[PDB]
């Protein structure tokens, strides 16, 4: 129709190891380009042309050209939630409840399709314009149930910090509690501004702590009463004893009223 508007120029690297910022020759909406020297990724566009919801990162399309693919995604200005994690000390438990809300409505719904994401970490985790969470990079995502069958996962996979002490024990495991974990950690960093472990082991001396319940160390003390029985409840050992979503939702913490909106409308008199 319009000339021109199938043009996007590329202006700034996001991130590289590349995605880059696209603007619209014509309009100026801005998209990420994530592109990929093709020498896992068709996996990637086949479970994120099966997204659509608030808390995901939009998938727009991609195109071939050759060796090289283009992968076309939201653009999140906000970045990601890695960088709000101030070390040391986390947030404002305001903020991290409600990002918190916004990381389980994104992974009920993945679950609800029957996806897992195997690697959430506050890295993956994008905020867009107004601070809302983004669930992004699906690059190790799988379908762990298909007409209405459950399957089993059994390959290693994550990020050590971040993964659950099954995937290190057993040779079969049950996909949902491994994400339920990831998210714990998650809520552990954003609420203390540290991990509390390399991983998830009996021979790393964090975890065996925190299994024998001395919350008086360091990264459970910097954590309120209520946040931390939250904890208590996801970062169990045993899977089949381990909160899941619908119970996070009942949660104590979870439901306590502690953040206003966003605040916009202001005048007197
Ligand atoms: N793990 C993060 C990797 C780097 C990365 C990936 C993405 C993807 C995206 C695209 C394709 C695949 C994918 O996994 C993520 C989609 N949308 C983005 O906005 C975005 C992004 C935005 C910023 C940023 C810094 N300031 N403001 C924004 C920085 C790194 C980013």
């Amino acid at each position: 129709a319009v000339p021109f508007v199938e043009d996007w120029d590329l202006v700034q690297t996001l991130g590289e190891g590349e995605v880059q910022l696209a603007v619209n020759r014509v309009t100026e909406e801005a998209v990420a380009v994530k592109i990929v020297d093709m020498k896992n990724i068709k996996k990637e566009i086949c479970i994120n042309k099966m997204l659509n919801h608030e808390n995901v990162v939009k998938f727009y399309g991609h195109r071939r050209e050759g060796n090289i693919q283009y992968l076309f995604l939201e653009y999140c200005s906000g970045g990601e939630l890695f960088d709000r994690i101030e070390p040391d000390i986390g947030m404002p438990e305001p903020d991290a409840q409600r990002f918190f809300h916004q990381l389980m409505a994104g992974v009920v719904y993945l679950h609800g399709i029957g996806i897992t994401h195997r690697d959430i970490k506050p890295e993956n985790l994008l905020l867009d314009e107004r601070d809302n969470l983004k669930i992004s990079d699906f690059g190790l995502a799988t379908v762990f149930r298909y007409n209405n069958r459950e399957r089993l996962l059994n390959k290693m996979c994550g990020t050590l910090p971040y993964v659950a002490p099954e995937l290190l024990k057993r040779r079969e495991f049950h996909a949902e509690p491994v994400d339920v974990w990831s998210c714990g950690i998650v809520l552990t960093a954003m609420l203390a501004g540290e991990l509390p472990w390399d991983q998830p082991s009996d021979s790393c001396q964090e975890y065996s702590d925190w299994k024998e319940k001395k919350t008086y160390l360091n990264p459970w003390k910097k954590i309120d009463s209520a946040p931390l029985a939250l904890l208590h409840k996801i970062l169990v050992e045993n899977p089949s004893a381990r909160i899941t979503i619908p119970d996070i939702k009942k949660d104590r913490w979870y439901n306590k009223p502690l953040k206003k909106g966003a605040k916009r409308p202001r005048v007197t008199s």
